[PDB]
């Protein structure tokens, strides 16, 4: 396919996932970019994947697409089936992965602004609960903060499915080989070099210093099975967020929680939305 | 075609050639490699590009292929015609640039130099060897010369360094980086492949690192007479440099055209110098 995919495959084999991700971030510097939300080259209209009952003033769920180069439109499909007849579920695209190939955001705030504008158009008067998994969970919180700070519109809630935020990333660093193998095992087509570069750019965004914390309440959803090997004496390997409103534990590991066990995630979400409403 | 070439083009367009070279070097670490000279995936047999007169003990020229991703077997064709009827000229490939699946990259520079060394000794027989290289290839010519002396008990009779910019003197390289990157696209016969760009990055990194040994062979330093781009006089001298060369020759042209349009002048300097060192 592309040279970057070949290099990534070898990096994962040599257990140097983290090193290759840094290479992807540096290389992404030399891809054409958009520097203002207006200049975004793609249409970020959310897609409706599930319909709630008709019909009021009930929150709609917005799935925040994660950074995985093998991801995209498929990401929330299995999960969304469990929301049909319960809640509207909209998936918003992550800028820079589209289509000529899409312009990359110059910085994270620029991509978040683009997403915020598309979400606010789609949602209308309805309250919004943001949902993301893994790197998308980190992005869901960053979006939530930006909606609040810069768009006068804090979401009604955030659902963070297995987040590993800065300061709490040791297990995900220890398991980077499995993460890399999961990306390859989860391919439907070969990961494009353009999307690999997008993934590196966002990974770098998310390691950088961020402006603060959203006031929206948080549901922390955690996998119950470790993705790889872990010594008990090393501490808790589990996903982490500071002082969540509610915590839910679901079957599966970092990956299988969202497919195999997607109904369990959905059930935790539906219960929580009832509680906060 | 290939993402790396598109990225490279943008980097040059944006005056970030140096930064992009670093990225190529880091990326190249994830290419399949050869760790021993024997494990080299390519036939490094030198090509005879010019023949000396039929009339023992006379030095043969060996063209050390440079690092440019747009190079290869065509590199010494113009220069070599001027050696016809004067000296044998053999051109040795640089490991990591071939095809046939693409070529393995050297794990380290010494590994690539040993592969070349064995090919050269086999091809040259008993004849004394004079190594020749231009730019990146001039740096490689010296490193090979030192490796031949140290690891093969076979110091060359001489080294011809055409426009070298060694680690102590790379301000002109930095100041003209845009022109150097554009020169690389200008000199494309076909689109530089991603595999070759990664090779070029891997070698640039090799040539930045600690290389302690100095060849005992005498050096002819051949210098371009024209600046490749604008240069502020107070920066110092823009010309190519080598520490304590045996002889220095200035030729017409710039860094590129000295070989492109003025190769006969380069051959003439080499031939005069070879006569002087031989007797
Ligand atoms: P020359 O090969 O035209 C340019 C150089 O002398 C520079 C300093 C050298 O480091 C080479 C190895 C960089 C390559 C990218 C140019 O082929
Ligand atoms: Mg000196």
């Amino acid at each position: 396919a592309g040279m970057f995919r070949a290099l990534f495959r070898q990096a994962v084999e040599d257990d140097r996932y983290g090193e290759f991700l840094d290479v992807l971030a540096e290389a992404s510097a030399f891809r054409p970019q958009f520097a203002s939300p207006e200049a975004c080259s793609e249409r970020l209209d959310p897609v409706l994947l599930a319909g709630g009952p008709t019909d009021e003033g009930r929150a709609v769920l917005v799935g925040c697409t994660g950074t995985a180069a093998n991801g995209g439109p498929h990401e929330f499909l299995r999960l969304s089936t469990s929301f049909q007849e319960e809640r509207d579920f909209l998936a918003v695209p992550l800028p820079g992965y589209g289509t000529g190939t899409a312009l990359l955001p110059a910085d994270l705030d620029t991509a978040l602004d683009a997403q915020a504008r598309a979400i606010l158009r789609a949602a209308g008067d309805a309250p919004v609960v943001l949902l993301g998994h893994s790197g998308g969970a980190l992005l869901a919180h960053e979006l939530a903060f930006r909606l609040e700070r810069a768009h006068g519109a804090p979401p009604a809630g955030i659902v963070l499915v297995d987040p590993y935020p800065p300061g709490h990333q040791e297990p995900i660093e220890v398991w980077s080989r499995q993460l890399g193998e999961g990306l390859f095992a989860g391919e439907l087509e070969p990961m494009s070099d353009a999307r690999l570069l997008a993934m590196g750019r966002y990974a770098r965004f998310l390691a950088g210093p961020r402006p603060g914390r959203s006031s929206a309440p948080v549901l922390l959803v955690r996998a119950s099975e470790p993705l790889g090997d872990w010594q008990e004496e090393r501490g808790d390997w589990r996903a982490h967020w500071d002082l969540p409103h509610t915590v839910a534990d679901v079957p599966g590991d970092h990956f299988t929680m969202m497919r195999d066990h997607a109904p369990a995630v959905a059930e935790a979400v539906l219960s929580w939305l009832d509680a906060i409403e």
